[PDB]
């Protein structure tokens, strides 16, 4: 593989699209790879991990409990909905939505939670709460994932994602208990996770979160290591590409390749 600048740039020669990409050091944040990394990019479904962070800062503050059940009605349901529509009648817990949104991208889930962290500007203010000037949520789902060109509503960047990510995870913002639940929840990813697995060397870490949008937009956020550890977070975004979602989960995974062969940095 090239070094990985070099493979980000081939990935966009072949796309003919904008990527954006960080690489940093979890326990310190040292950036090791930067590329388009103050540039924006729509998150996508990559937002569900920074809602669920929010959710969890309030079952901190005593403001929210992940056991507490949520009832909704069928009218309530958007597009994509594979965990919310069995339980109609029974509810969900708050916890399970969140397992729901992030593992299965659920857009129910997602939508119902915002609804608990004051919607789409209650969780900009969030993001501002805990020192992100950058990452906007204005839409609720499905219409977030639009991908507009020029359009700056539902962004973030690549260099704000992964701080963002960070502070969450090991900041000490959210409670111990919260921090290893929201790892848990990336961890247990079911649309990306175990495909990802199944192309990873033995001893890789992955714990992950993907998107999808229009006018080819593609993201990715997640943690990766050897050694079975997450040293990593790699966060990457492509925007304003006509390419199939083959060929972008191919340049993906291309850049991955390059991470792998060239760790030590
Ligand atoms: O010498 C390093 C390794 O080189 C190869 O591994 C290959 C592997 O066979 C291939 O399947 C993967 O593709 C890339 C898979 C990555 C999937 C994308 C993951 C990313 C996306 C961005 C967020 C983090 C995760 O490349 C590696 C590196 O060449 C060998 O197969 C393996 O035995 C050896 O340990
Ligand atoms: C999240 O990225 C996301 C993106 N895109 C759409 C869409 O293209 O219509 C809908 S919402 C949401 C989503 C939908 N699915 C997933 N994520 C996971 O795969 C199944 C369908």
């Amino acid at each position: 593989s090239p070094q990985p600048l070099e493979q980000i740039k081939l990935s966009e020669s072949q796309l003919s699209g904008r990527v954006g990409m960080i690489e940093m050091d979890l326990a310190s944040g040292r950036t090791l790879t930067a590329w388009r990394a103050d540039e924006r990019f729509p998150m996508m479904s990559t937002f569900k991990v920074v809602l669920c962070g929010a959710v969890l800062a309030r079952v901190d503050a005593g403001d929210e409990q992940l056991e507490r059940k949520i009832h909704y009605r069928q009218q309530d349901l958007v597009d994509y909905s594979p965990v919310s529509e069995k339980h109609l009648a029974d509810g969900m817990t708050v916890g399970e939505l969140c397992a729901a949104a992030i593992t299965m991208s659920d857009n129910s889930a997602a939508n119902l939670l915002l609804a608990t962290v004051g919607g789409p500007a209650g969780l900009t203010a969030f993001l501002r709460q805990i020192g992100d000037n950058v990452t906007r949520l204005d839409r609720w789902e499905t219409e977030l994932n639009e991908a507009l060109p020029g359009d700056a509503r539902d962004t973030t960047t690549p260099a704000s994602m992964a701080a963002t990510l960070r502070k969450l995870l090991t900041s000490q913002r959210l409670s111990a208990r919260s921090q290893r639940q929201l790892l848990q929840w990336m961890v247990d990813d079911r649309v990306a996770g175990p495909l990802i697995r199944s192309v990873l060397p033995a001893g890789w870490f992955i714990a992950d979160k993907t998107g999808a949008g229009e006018r080819g937009a593609r993201g990715i956020v997640a943690l990766l290591g050897p050694n079975n550890k997450a040293e990593r977070i790699v966060v990457i975004y492509l925007r304003d590409t006509p390419a199939s979602m083959a060929e972008r989960n191919q340049q993906i995974a291309g850049i991955g390749a390059a991470l792998i062969e060239h760790w030590q940095r």
